[PDB]
Parts: structure tokens; C-alpha cells; sequence
């Protein structure tokens, strides 16, 4: 048929897709800005189509009910014929490669630890084995799997802790959960991927920081139906815009080029 | 050969694919070891099917002559239907995922400097700049197409210079690039990947160094023939070994440091 308005499914994660200053006279596409909403604009370049950006009506990633079956998140938004393509830091795993295509990936991560500057612990290791500082994950994501389906013995010590601890040692948000690290007084440390991380630790008020190495390797992927045709095409324009550098130039802009902590 | 059985092509790079001691005495796949023996093993279990190692006739990676259009190396033993796999240190890149298909990524790369210890080289932008320190590519890799093909100043300074370099700056294998900076008194330098550089510098004689950050990113993938039937099990084994830490395991093992050099 004639072409149609591409829906795009994306989440407000900084600083992929972020509120612009003026959003609140602005309309569509305008209204955000960020790493996901340029990488957006790249790919649709490159593939000829129109779109709409749309953030996540539940605000989450993407998770399947143990239950219900039903998936949630953007993964849901695509899996029930919602939107067309998610243009976001989502991370290719198995089960989601199950139920969507992915493309390969535009960019590269590890799940890694976010302390208070000054919080004495180096490592995962280090905090499994100590009692009073409290951690968790984000709730509906990959971090949040990966742990609880670990066989490793540190993370499903981890896993074992966290689950059960009492007030929950989970967010909604990944704002809500850098505001509970800066808050605790080095008393709670964040378990979040290491794009995230590096991005906070270059913001105002400049307190928190990376610790250790990542406790895993993985990519996040442009996601789309199964079977969709855009697929083929969206995937050769995240290729060739990783070989001519763009990828790196626009991490680069987002993350490092207008940090706020220093040269 | 026998039914069901599917061929694999793969290279004889180190640690990926080696020949094994005594191998003049052994037979069929019992001939290598290897990371990528043990991931060919691994992915065979989980897609259930008998296989059969081969190296690549030519020893290449693979590229596509510019006036025949014929692929050589394992790109173009996938392409002519000589082999149904590769299981290789193989780049994924726009213009081979346009001929054959490839699994999600199961390793990161960049390509990088190779330096003999004390050489004054710190960056490529430093080899750009002079004259008397020669460097070169592996033939007929994704390191040369990179240097062809890009628009960044120093990278197309460096492809301008080594393209007409004489004598040849490319050599035919990259353990004949790393004896030549091994032997050239610190006149010459190699461009490879920084996977292939870590495991070198780790080796005896311990007198090679890879120096700077990495001058992309980019990630090495199961290959298949365009739509093969095996191609969707493959990708899920990958992510599947990425997701139970095998990956990491093997990387560990095969990367694994005796202290052939320093403590
Ligand atoms: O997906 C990746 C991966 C590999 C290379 C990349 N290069 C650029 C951007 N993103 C990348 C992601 N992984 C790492 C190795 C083990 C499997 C996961
Ligand atoms: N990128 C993750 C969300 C962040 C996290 O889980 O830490 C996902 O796709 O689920
Ligand atoms: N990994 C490369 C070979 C090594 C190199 O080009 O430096 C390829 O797949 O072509
Ligand atoms: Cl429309
Ligand atoms: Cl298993
Ligand atoms: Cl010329």
C-alpha cells in the first residue's frame, strides 16, 4: 500500500530521548531530543520512511508476566502490533529475540555498579558479602533478569538478597533509582548499565561514579515485529552508520561533550 | 561428505583456530583447539547437528574483488555453497551482511596499534604524522576496507599512505604482520584487531605493545549463507552462551595469562 507513518515505540531515558527546554509549545518529534532521537532521524534518513515518536504509554522496557504471558513495555508495544519499530536502549537477550527481531547493535554495554562517591566497595563480589549497604536493579528490564536467572554464585547470591529485601531494592525509573544512591549516604548502590552509569557520573552534582569491571557484555538493538519488513533495511542502516563513525560522533555529543563534571 | 553433516569453515588464527601438538598424527576436527573449536562445539550442541571443521583454501577473511566481484576467503566459501558456516573471527560489516547472514555478535573488537616495546607511537593520529615508522593492514579484512573506505582525516591520511607504501605494508596473514614488528627494530608498526593484540602482547617474546584506544568498535559473528535454515539457531545459541557466561568463559580460558611475561 502507500507509505504510512512509521510509529516509533521509545522510552524518556537521559539521555537517549529527553523533554527539549521549550516541549510545552512544541508538537511531535519536536518536542525531545537526545542520542535516540537523532539516531532516529539517521535511520529514517537512510531508509526513506516518515515517523512518529510515541513514548511507552507504561514506561517500561519490556518484561513478560510470569503468568499471564503478556509482555509489557516497549517489547509489548511491538509484540501486539502497538508500534512499527523501537528506537531505544533496549537490550537484545534471548527471550526477547524469541518474540522480536533486532537489529545488530548500535551500541555496546555491561551491567555495572553506580556508588555515592566514597562508599567502600570496589566490586559485585564486594557487596555480596557485606549487609549494610543496600542494592537493587531497575524493575521490568534486563538487568533484573540477568540476575535472577544466574547461575553464578556471586549473582545469585545477589539475586537471593535483593529479592526479598524489605523496602523494595528495586525502581520504576532509572531517575528514581540515581536519586536513592545520591540520597542513602552511600547506604544503597545501583545496579544499572554501564551507558547509563557513565552518563550520570557526568552530571551535576558530579557524587556518583562506576565502580569495578562490567559483570557482563552486551549490545542494545533497533527492535521490530517479528517478520516485519522494515527490518532488513533498519539493519543495514545501523551498519553503516557504526562504520562511518556516526555512532561514536553522537555517543560522544550526548555523553561527552556537554558533560557538566569537567574536561 | 556424510548427510547431515555441516561443514565449517573457520581460519587458523590464534587462540581461535590452532593446529594442536602432534596434530600430523590426529585426525578431522581432534586436529584444532581452540576458542573458536570450543565455540563450534558448543553451538553444534545446542542446534543439534554432527559437523565437519575445514580451513578456509585461501586463508582469508574475505572481500569482494573490485573488478571480478568475486568474494574470496569465508565470505566467498559461504557465497559459492562451499560451506554451510563459518565459525570464525569474522567482522561483521555492511558489505558482507549484504551477501551472507550473520548471528548477533558473540565477541567485540576495534582495530588497533601493535607497536614493538619503546617505539614513540602513542595514537594513530602520532602514525599519521611521520614517515620513518612504516605500517600496514592485514589483506583482504575488514582492518583494510576500514582504512579504504574512510572520510575521518587521520584514518584517510594513513590509507593515502599506506596504499602506496613500498615495499607492500599488507601482509597475507597476521602472524606474518606481527613477526615484521617483531623483527623491524621498531620501524614498523600493524594495524589488527585488539582482540588478536591483547593475546599477542601476553605471549613470549613480550616485546610487543598495542597502544591508544581502539579505533572503532565492532563485533565478529557466526556467518551463514543468505537464508539458510540454520541461521535462527545459530543467533539463539549465541545469545543463549552470551547469557550463561560461556562466552565469557572462553574468552577467560583461551586469553588465559601464564605470566609468560612479568610477574
Ligand atoms: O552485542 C555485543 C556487541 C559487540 C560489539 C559491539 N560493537 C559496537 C556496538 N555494540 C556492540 C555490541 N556483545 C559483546 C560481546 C559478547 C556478546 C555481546
Ligand atoms: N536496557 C535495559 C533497561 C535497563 C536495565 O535493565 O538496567 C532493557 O532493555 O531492559
Ligand atoms: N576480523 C577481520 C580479519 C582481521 C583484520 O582484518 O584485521 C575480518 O573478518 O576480515
Ligand atoms: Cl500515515
Ligand atoms: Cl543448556
Ligand atoms: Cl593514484
Amino acid at each position: 500500500g502507500a507509505n504510512k507513518t512509521v510509529v516509533v515505540t521509545t522510552i524518556l531515558e537521559s539521555p537517549y530521548v529527553m523533554m527539549k527546554k521549550n516541549h510545552e509549545m512544541l508538537e511531535g518529534n519536536e518536542r525531545y531530543e537526545g542520542y535516540c532521537v537523532d539516531l532516529a532521524a539517521e535511520i529514517a534518513k537512510h531508509c526513506g520512511f516518515k515517523y512518529k515518536l510515541t513514548i511507552v504509554g507504561d514506561g517500561k522496557y519490556g518484561a513478560r508476566d510470569a503468568d499471564t504471558k503478556i509482555w509489557n513495555g516497549m517489547v509489548g508495544e511491538l509484540v501486539y502490533g502497538k508500534a512499527d519499530i523501537a528506537i531505544a536502549p533496549l537490550t537484545i537477550t534471548y527471550v526477547r529475540e524469541e518474540v522480536i527481531d533486532f537489529s545488530k547493535p548500535f551500541m555496546s554495554l555491561g551491567i555495572s555498579i553506580m556508588i555515592k562517591k566514597g562508599t567502600p566497595i570496589e566490586s559485585a563480589e564486594d557487596l555480596s558479602k557485606q549487609t549494610e549497604i543496600a542494592y537493587g536493579t531497575l524493575d521490568s528490564g534486563s538487568t533484573k533478569e540477568f540476575f535472577r536467572r544466574s547461575k553464578i554464585a556471586v549473582f545469585d547470591k545477589m539475586w537471593t538478597y535483593m529479592r526479598s529485601a524489605e523496602p523494595s531494592v528495586f525502581v520504576r525509573t532509572t531517575a528514581e533509582g540515581v536519586a536513592r544512591v545520591r540520597k542513602s549516604k552511600g547506604k544503597y548502590a545501583y545496579l544499572l548499565e554501564s551507558t547509563m552509569n557513565e552518563y550520570i557520573e557526568q552530571r551535576k552534582p558530579c557524587d556518583t561514579m562506576k565502580v569495578g569491571g562490567n559483570l557482563d557484555s552486551k549490545g542494545y538493538g533497533i527492535a521490530t515485529p517479528k517478520g516485519s519488513s522494515l527490518g532488513n533495511a533498519v539493519n543495514l542502516a545501523v551498519l553503516k552508520l557504526s562504520e562511518q563513525g556516526l555512532l561514536d560522533k553522537l555517543k560522544n555529543k550526548w555523553w561527552y561533550d556537554k558533560g557538566e563534571c569537567g574536561s
